[PDB]
């Protein structure tokens, strides 16, 4: 309970999903240790869940999700928050200006209030959860004999979604969250980024800025505005790695082993088992001040999703993002360069 | 079992009250044995129970409901079908050219489905039921610590529910219950769901107790809702504990009949005869198919409510409108 | 002006018309003299013109005129009213608590607002009129050569629409129009109806209650409540009745000869030229008192549509509707009875 | 005339303005020639006019004018063609995929068809035009006396309107124009319609002009409107003459390459040169293909507007850009 939290906020509730083509989101979700583990009543769309990351596969026709993925291609399409009472946040919204998104919805089933976000992507306000009351129980039909509650590579809870915006837009949608939500700046990162936190501690948003780089690029590719990646929470990554890459996980290719020697100058006393991060891949970033160890490592998938990629991280007391990874990795691919021709 | 179900029916769900005058109705739930359990998450609306019956009281203001009591008063303004499939239902109803009515539907609440029946009340088509499943484990917040399950006086469910109509409009309505729901027929029209269980009698007829009530309701409408019992002497002393009306007894000539007319019934005659309880029948080849049944005064307006049980007759105590007029002439005449 | 007007009521605007059954409607409108006079932009809906009464052929499917003409069989199934402010109407009449009926709209066409009146027929507010404003003028389509203000038989304004309604409803009818419209009743008739006219002096809808007679024999074969019979003005019964006679109008049959003899009793010095009336089998009624003469001359179809009929009337000054022809045709049918056996 | 016309395009029909702070819209359509004609019937709306040109004022609030104000400042907010019919054409962009914005209406006013376009503006399709028969004539009240037809500087139709886009929407944009309406091509990209008026050039591009657009707009969106004129001198002096604020003007230089850069244009050089206008096309086999053009200042936002005159030339004054450019190097170097 971090500061004032007028909308009830009590972190993600799930992520929504699309293609334009089939069979391009389901062979994803396995390899990062998700589990297909439900089905709509009526409508074409799956739960895929692991750890309490629950994951929605919308395939439906002529939906909201499907023209956002006509546009954008494989995509996450939609986003939903936990609330306390939804309908006083909705109409909360719509008075502090929001814009309603109306989700078509069947007889016998749940009427989701969202509003139009990032992209044009919907923003639910849930306020249904917990097993027995939640959405999935009740809109949602469990595959017969499988498990509800399926623990995978060990990944818990979405940590973070990062969105990319168009040159000058990252100041408009920091006060649409401020605004409607109450988020904060919680960090500012100069190469820029700003990273907005919600009033629970849990839903974090970081939104990315630019010309010609790794962003131009997205919005390129994406057709415009959206979540550039989503980063899963785990207990112990060096575990979760050997669990993904049992299932066929493919990650970025590691740093060169300059960027491993220089960790105990840049982070002294970390701790890590620089060993055991080298033979993964894995990254670290902190920082070491009077006995107090804040640190965090992460690793980030290919592109899976058209532009999107996955992040996989564990927190050891760093509320960052990874940012020292920037600098850190072009000092490494420079030294050893240097060190070759 | 009876026949072919081809919308899945499964019995009455719930049925709907709504009233223009506050304080009106809650009165009466209670002593019929009916229990508060549970208010709606949202809207100002609750569920009465007792045994398997569920009530509902509508007081959300400018709503369905409230139109239709500003309309007809006190009233059974919804009556809803339980059902196995509830869109492939509603999409049939819809292609065989029922019209829908729209409730509006708060955020995070289920979208009811309902068709327009009866005098425009809405029929619900439900397909969430039974423990921890139903439309108000979901949709409705229990009184914390209340028993969920109230048994009260022994109503245990909806026996049937009749419908007045205008002259003429028993076949409009019957017609409504074949096409849709493939009703059957099994002055007066006995319609029977393919499920054994939603029976919906239809009448019609002047200046008589139908006259009366569709002056007094100012539409076609449920006239009155019977609930089933197993013991009805049991259900009897029970109800009236807690304050129900019933329409005052029979004269006693219309118990000297009783053996005459149901030859070797076998029911306590004085048991019944001390509570006003009415018999129907028939014995024929040692089968005694027969029926008790007692009724209240008008509660709601003119729409009152029978306590029956059944002791193998499939009917409604018809004959006791015959059996009752001789025993007000064979009265008069000792009188 | 008769009294107060907060709906801004101008007389009748148009009459809708719809049957289950095709070309059961067309041939009616000949007979009493209307010409079909444009045809929607969009519907396959049809404007009859004669005089200033509008009639509009809705042949529309799935149509919220064809589910009331699948209940009722052919009928009146529309009526809409001329107003000053349409929406300033059509807010007031929902606040007084009526039900909106929503008549659907095309593109570049119209939205008409209506609420639910008698026999869930529409009652629609409309506040454009007059050429080149009116409602014909934006979403009809006039017929190519054809001219657009027919004469016909004479027929000038809708007179009015006498609904019969079930035993106990004229007192609910009787509110729904003093609520929300202000009429006030102007006559009482005891043979049972109530007069209800609008504070414009120009809309008249007379409301009528029944056992086993001719209002509850409309009931049975309407399948509810409804318009019974339109009324037609026209400034010359007579003449109208030979134009109408001219293009196969069939009325009623005459009243017995022993009717227009009693007619100097009954109405002492009416001037009416009797002769004309009973070659014709025009009906009179009025009242003759103190040098005052206010007469009314009428006569009536056989039912067209079902079990509707019309009216055609003439007015000499007696603001009434023909009730003393019922006593008068008694009497009348009763001394030819005895003067044959 | 060019090629077919599935959807029936005839012209532009009007654009429409919101801005988010009130008194801002109004001078600027002043000092451009354009009079207040009429208003809504209902509605904050408000119609100005100048030749065959129609500008909406949109000042309802709540509506989705405001919102797409509230996010780009003062904007052209909505686009409407010309159509023969527009319910046709409706459903043939709605069964080709386009999607529906619903604009709320009014009881007893036009229900008006529209697409979302570009930057999510609806993209109205009216097939009511001409004078006694329009969409003013019918949902708008004539200012009583005001002269309905005036003529102002004369600015007689839009010209084009121009569209800046995200880097590599132009394709994306483009196809819009062409799947739907059959528009075709004749960093820009100048789309132009098959009825041979409606133009819509679409731009890309860092760091620039381009990119300060879609920074200070907020999106994709309209750049500028060009309104065309049969004199353009003439309307220069009418228009300075009631306040129009243009970009100031070249340097001389750009007239001493005139002649050179278009041998023979035979334009009263010193009439153009004292108020700043440019001039472009090409003379090839003694015909003079020419256009004469003048912007204004930003505005509206980074939105202005272009006051074009053609000669004969088909293009928008594209040579204009490096025309410049060395008129800025050869007044740099002899200073
Ligand atoms: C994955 C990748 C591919 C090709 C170029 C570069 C990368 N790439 C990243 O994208 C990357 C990101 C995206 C983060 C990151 O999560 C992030 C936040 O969530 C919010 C604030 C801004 C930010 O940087 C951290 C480290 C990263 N590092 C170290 C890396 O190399
Ligand atoms: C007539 C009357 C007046 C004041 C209060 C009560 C009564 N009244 C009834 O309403 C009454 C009813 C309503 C039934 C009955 O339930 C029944 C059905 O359920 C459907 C078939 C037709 C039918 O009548 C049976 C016997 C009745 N009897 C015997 C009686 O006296
Ligand atoms: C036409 C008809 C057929 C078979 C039985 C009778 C008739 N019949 C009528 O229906 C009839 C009517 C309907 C009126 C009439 O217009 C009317 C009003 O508009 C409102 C108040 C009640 C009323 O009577 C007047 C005279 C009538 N007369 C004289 C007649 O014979
Ligand atoms: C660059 C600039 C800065 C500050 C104000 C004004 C300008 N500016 C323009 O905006 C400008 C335009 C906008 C056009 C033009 O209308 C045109 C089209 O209509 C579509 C094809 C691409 C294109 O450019 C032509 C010449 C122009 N010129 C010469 C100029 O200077
Ligand atoms: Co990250
Ligand atoms: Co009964
Ligand atoms: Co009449
Ligand atoms: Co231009």
């Amino acid at each position: 309970d971090l500061y004032e939290n007028p909308m009830g906020l009590m972190g993600f509730e799930f992520i929504e999903f699309a293609s334009p083509t089939p069979g391009t989101l389901e062979p994803i979700f396995e390899i990062m240790g998700f589990t297909k583990v439900a089905t709509h009543r009526s409508k074409n769309v799956h739960l895929y869940r692991q750890g309490e990351i629950n994951l929605i596969l919308n395939n439906e026709p002529n939906s909201i999700a499907s023209y956002f993925a006509a546009e954008h291609g494989p995509s996450v399409c939609g986003m939903a928050f936990r609330v306390k009472d939804s309908q006083k946040a909705y109409n909360r919204a719509l008075e502090l200006g929001a814009q309603p998104i109306h989700i078509d919805t069947g007889p016998m089933e749940l009427n989701l209030p969202a509003i139009k976000g990032i992209g044009g992507a919907p923003l639910y306000l849930i306020d249904r959860f917990g097993e027995g009351s939640s959405i999935y129980d009740i809109d949602f039909v469990y595959l017969e004999g499988v498990e509800r509650n399926p623990v995978g590579a060990g990944l818990k809870v979405i940590d973070h979604l990062t969105h990319n915006v168009y040159r000058g837009r990252m100041v408009y949608w920091a006060n649409f969250y401020e605004k409607l939500f109450n988020f904060r700046e919680a960090r500012y990162f100069d190469i820029t980024s700003k990273a907005m936190s919600a009033p629970d501690g849990m839903i974090r948003i970081p939104l990315n800025e630019e010309g010609a780089g790794q962003i131009e690029e997205f919005l390129m590719q994406f057709n415009g505005e959206g979540i550039q990646h989503v980063a899963f929470l785990t207990d112990d990554l060096v575990k979760t790695w050997d669990a993904l890459k049992k299932i066929g996980m493919r990650f970025m290719t590691a740093p060169p082993d300059t960027y491993y020697e220089m960790l105990e100058g840049r982070l002294p006393d970390h701790g890590e088992p620089v060993d055991q991060l080298q033979a993964r891949g894995i990254l670290l970033d902190g920082s070491s001040v009077e006995g107090d160890k804040r640190l965090l490592l992460q690793i980030f998938s290919e592109t899976l999703m058209g532009p999107v990629f996955f992040e996989f991280i564990q927190r050891k007391g760093d509320d960052g993002f990874g940012e020292g990874n920037f600098k850190a990795l072009f000092e490494s691919i420079e030294r050893d360069q240097v060190r070759r021709g």
